[PDB]
């Protein structure tokens, strides 16, 4: 399985908390999209192959599986304006770890070669361990704001 | 784009369903009488430790990109819907086999991202393929124009 980082919990916690109980929205478009992170992570150090992996099930499950309800209209609006631009250029930090929580199972077939299984389980623990590192910068309420009495 | 090839049968029957949505207007009925969880079970009821890693794998996908990938724009009120009432029930246990069926037509984009090997990779397939070829086995059963309805006054506006 996808072991999420101790120190990634709480803010997996303070994330559902900001969304769900507090009625706020991570700011969109964000100011570090999962792109960003994503090159970060590759030029810090096959890679590429992790790095578009991770981008093109975040592109396909951001609006199928990651998102709360309180959500879905400002998701609703992102694409009223453009319904083909990707996901992971218009969201951010919170939402990207929102995939690996949600991915234990969304690695599908894998099981089948245990051996490629592992390797890949080694990066993706890796790239948590990374945002792990990294959380001060990329997880903060900062990236977060109220939602208009409008949007309810 | 991983090639998954569609039996020769099912192709007339992805054009109608493509018809029946975007040009007559009508919709699959669908809390579905038979869903894609039915089905899976279905499949794997006729058939091993492979057979269970690409039903629940298909069923993964389904419920991953049912929703962003596999449907025309005149059904996305109709999903938005079902969400709204259903948040907790999964695709596979709403939608059924033409949804089932487009999965197979773009589940190959994906699959491009993978770590399985060579042999692994088409070992998949050679699965996949085989799951194709019971749907269109089953066709006269799975895939009908009379599991669809014109869609209500009230949801052209939508």
């Amino acid at each position: 399985k996808v072991k999420i980082p101790e120190e990634l919990k709480p803010w997996l916690v303070d994330d559902w908390d900001l969304i769900t109980r507090q009625k706020q929205l991570f700011y969109l478009p964000a100011k570090k999209n999962v792109d960003s992170i994503l090159e970060d992570y590759a030029n810090y150090k096959a890679v590429n192959e992790v790095v578009a992996g991770i981008k093109e099930y975040f592109n396909v499950m951001l609006g199928t599986q990651l998102l709360y309800k309180f959500e879905r209209p400002q998701y609703a609006e992102i694409l009223a304006d453009h319904p083909d631009a990707p996901m992971s250029q218009v969201y951010g930090a919170p939402h990207l770890l929102r995939l690996f929580v949600r991915i234990g199972a969304m690695l599908a077939y894998t099981p089948l070669d245990e051996k490629s299984l592992a390797l890949l389980l080694n990066y993706l623990h890796d790239f948590l361990k990374y945002l792990a590192k990294n959380s001060a910068t990329l997880f903060s309420a900062s990236d977060y704001e109220v939602a208009p009495p409008e949007y309810h």
